[PDB]
């Protein structure tokens, strides 16, 4: 929301993640693999724009969520899906969790 533009990276790594979440999003419109699972990264996307949960606090979560969401209608991650994902988990402090 906003004034939102493309950016690879930056010192913002709380605007990081969000901005990540943002590419699958815009290959995964009007998808014909994830139609649903959408759902989990436009969501988790939109917890980074509160000031109330912590940007590592949500992101934690979001891998237990589309991990879960896999074997339930049997999605799978192509490379780059599966690769981005990797980005907020080494950001993310909560690598244990997983």
């Amino acid at each position: 929301m906003g004034k939102l533009k493309w950016f690879s990276g930056g010192k913002e790594r709380s605007n990081q993640a969000e901005n990540i979440i943002t590419d699958l999003l815009d290959d995964l419109k009007t998808d014909l693999d994830n139609e649903s699972l959408k759902k989990v990264l436009e969501n988790y996307l939109e917890e980074l724009k509160q000031k109330s949960a912590s940007v590592p606090l949500i992101l934690s979560r979001m891998n237990l969520d589309i991990s879960k969401a896999i074997r339930n209608d049997g999605v799978t991650l192509s490379d780059y899906q599966s690769k981005k994902l990797k980005e907020l988990t080494s950001i993310s402090n909560i690598r244990y969790g997983y």
